[PDB]
């Protein structure tokens, strides 16, 4: 008949974007809007929920209008998916339809005290005590402790709970709620596994944990899968219902990192993806039976297509300062001026010439979690230059990623075929080359990199019949979107030495608790 | 009645200078001449003895001619003092009055094998086997080991020793020999305390040591004080005699660090000097009985005025990278552009906010000697900037001196009353401030900065009758050349946290082999 279009709302930490994809999985229109990073106290971070909602409406409004110019024919989007910064938690009132306060963000640290209380009083000192249930350890990261914090610290959230009018939700839940004009109150499986309130295997709330954590189960959305009807766009903000033309269904919702796992087509077990952002997130499909880590890695839902579809599980590892380390060398240290210079400088020298740079600015994590680890450089000499330091920082990222994959490989009980990679630092050739060398697998860099956004459109398109199967979805990707492989070149000696040098380096990073 | 003037030959590693001073201790005329750095093998360094000799003659000539033009009251130089690069060793012939080879320089590593032979066979493994005699460990620096090397590897030397036509001399001896036409074969006690052949307690050659090191006592100069008649300039190379016009006595000889100690007026026990060069050298006057270190510091003669006058001893500490650290951050790391900016950037932050930079690029020295230590930075966060890193560098210079000082304080059973500072990094006002807070004593910075050259002018002039006593020297100086006094200015708790962070940091710097 004619060209069909699916919409993705990509709700991130620093901004909101809306992207329209056509049926050949190509993004044809985009708009982006930043929202304000509220830091009321040191280590705290909150976002304005209404600002996020509007950013989303505006993005939808402009992308549509721009597409209308490119294709005077376009009329309707078949369905819209949402992908979102996870763990961030919105508190709101069922009837005023308004937020009770600003949403604490996933990396916010206000809940540190509640976090000690939980592991001591509830876990007897074991921070992993609920890990066979949720997949997670206790930390400031997860939704639940944000909910507790709002209950304990914000009068409005208190009354509203008493009155039986309190809604909690992650950003997918808030968005779907406000988009539908208060009609939908749902969350998908990937997002709900980041709350600390969901049994990972059954995919249902945990009465046990909501009791002990004292979150009143009536405050929580219905859980669903990543691909099925959530509701429709009813709303009029920024004139969106009118910008869409027919009633538009919402048919995809999925956490950003899992979305990137899905948009990179990591459909079978052992298939993995790393997103280099600020920021590194690595996820591996472990298959249909959930696996639990003996190394501190997270167990989480990878994705579930359909009310009745199979739930695939993931192991997840993170690095905090990846693209942040490059920004730091640039903006904080004046080691170079324009992002271009980073790779050029690191390839200017043959190697790091005895130095290690451990950029644990925010602590360690991964499979060696250490909060007191700090940014460290060792081994310098009067021959050491900034180009060694830059290459060192790039090596450290890849070596942390190596320890993570190495942990995953043992926890899942399987191997890594290859690593799909997206985000900023994957535009860095030297980074990818060192990474392949260490891992010893091929690394695939996608030309169309809007992968996180795509995963959401995939979920919504599959539900809406735009695509019929994972099979079709892959075949379209294979046809439409070229790739670039980076293979290992590491001569097996160089690799193993570099790891033991890095081993030693890690011993010198403990700084201050 | 008429203006009196004293001359100073300052024969350093990279060049030679002749500074004329008036009785106000003002420098009125200078001329500088470089000499070639012959580096025939890696780790090696030697100078052309004769090139050095003509450097000084020509310095004398031109400086004297310049002062006759610009000063009508100038008639003659009352006396000449020599200060020099210590340990650098010349072998020359008693009759030809020429050198048998170039002079290994203090930092030349050719004597390394002979150094391990000595500590293993004479020391029984203990490189300190002679420090209660010489104040020194076995090491590539000292003159004895350069002499042995020359007897072993240079035919003409071995031959000349054979014939009894051999002279050995540090640069002071060589200069005074050649300047006097060969009439004076003398050394000062400061330079002779760097040969490894002088018993510290008598200030005489140790027949025990010359035996064990197989140096014929017949090849060595007579030891004298720093201030007394050495000889007279008689040579006419470059017309010096003609220039000098009258007959001029050489009446000052003193190794370069002891001359900085003397030029900065450290006459009493507890007074110390630090030269902020590449490069840090700290010397403390410890009184009239030699004191020995439990921590690796060198014991030496500080100064002796008069033929058998009172001899003041000293303790010597060094750090390897100071000015070198500042150049490194500019040149290798791009942290700043002009040298101006270093103190500017370091000043724009109130503290280091946790980070420690130990710039042990070439190993650790001083009282925690470790050649495996490498340059290392601990405690960085994403709030850390170049400014904090600059600051931490400067702090680290001060911290290392504090360690050297505390160690000297213990060893000599005494406090530090003031530290007189000089060298390029002494113009860094913030560094000067951190060091005063850290030590808790006043830092004195002289405005007439030619302090190394002046110590030699003062030796010669005390002996010639220009200044009548040590007290007149101090009064003229206080009268004529302004000192800057820099006071302690912090809290004892900030001090103590800074020293605590530091000890910890040191613990993470081992890296090499």
């Amino acid at each position: 008949f004619t060209m069909k279009y699916v919409g993705s709302i990509d709700q991130g930490t620093t901004s909101t974007r809306f992207i329209i994809f056509d049926e050949r999985q190509r993004p044809v229109s985009v708009h982006q809007v930043p929202h304000t990073q509220h830091t009321p106290h040191p280590g705290w971070l909150e976002h304005d929920p209404m600002e996020i909602f509007r950013s989303a409406c505006k993005c939808m409004s402009v992308a549509i209008a721009k597409l209308r110019q490119k294709d005077a024919s376009f009329r309707k989007i078949e369905a819209i998916g949402i992908t979102n910064q996870r763990e961030t938690t919105v508190a709101w009132d069922r009837v005023t339809k308004e937020p009770l306060c600003y949403a604490p963000v996933w990396n916010d640290l206000r809940t540190y005290d509640i976090t000690k209380k939980v592991t001591a009083e509830l876990g007897g000192g074991d921070s992993m005590f609920a890990s066979k249930i949720t997949g997670l350890p206790v930390s400031t990261y997860f939704a639940a402790f944000k909910m507790r914090w709002m209950l304990e610290n914000v009068p409005a959230v208190a009354d509203a709970c008493r009155r039986g009018t309190l809604c909690f939700g992650t950003i997918d839940t808030w968005l779907m709620y406000k988009l539908s004009g208060g009609k939908a109150f749902v969350t998908d499986v990937t997002n709900a596994s980041r709350t600390f309130l969901m049994d990972l295997r059954t995919r249902k709330w945990s009465p046990e944990l909501c009791e002990k954590l004292k979150i009143p189960m009536e405050t929580l959305p219905e859980i669903r899968s990543n691909s099925e009807l959530f509701g429709y766009v009813e709303t009029d903000e920024c004139g969106v219902a009118a910008a869409l033309n027919e009633r538009t269904p919402i048919m995809g919702s999925i956490g950003d990192q899992q979305s990137a796992l899905f948009g990179n087509m990591c459909f079978e077990k052992g298939e993995a993806k790393n997103t280099y952002g600020t920021g590194c997130f690595l996820l591996m499909n472990v298959g249909e039976e959930a696996r639990f880590s003996k190394h501190g890695l997270l167990s989480t839902v990878g994705f579930q297509v359909g009310r009745d579809g199979p739930c695939y599980y993931a192991l997840e590892g993170a690095i905090a300062c990846a693209g942040a380390t490059v920004e730091w060398m640039r903006r904080n240290m004046n080691l170079f001026s324009h992002i271009t210079e980073c790779e050029k400088l690191a390839r200017s020298v043959p190697g790091t010439q005895g130095i290690v740079f451990v950029p644990a600015f925010s602590g360690l994590l991964a499979p060696y979690w250490d909060p007191s680890a700090r940014g460290t450089i060792v081994g310098m000499t009067l021959k050491t230059t900034r180009a060694h330091v830059i290459r060192a920082a790039l090596q450290a990222i890849a070596l942390q990623l190596n320890d993570v994959v190495g942990s995953m490989k043992r926890d899942a009980g399987l191997n890594l075929s290859s690593l799909r990679v997206d985000g900023g630092l994957s535009k860095n050739g030297l980074l990818m080359e060192i990474q392949a060398s260490l891992l010893g697998v091929d690394i695939l860099v996608p030309s169309m990199h809007e992968t996180t956004a795509l995963g959401a459109a995939l979920c919504a398109g599959l539900a809406a019949g735009v695509w019929t199967s994972l099979e079709e979805v892959k075949a379209v990707s294979r046809r439409e979107n070229s790739w670039k492989t980076v293979s290992p070149s590491g001569s097996a000696m160089e690799r193993e030495a570099m790891i033991a040098e890095w081993r030693e380096a890690l011993k010198r990073t403990k700084w201050a608790k």
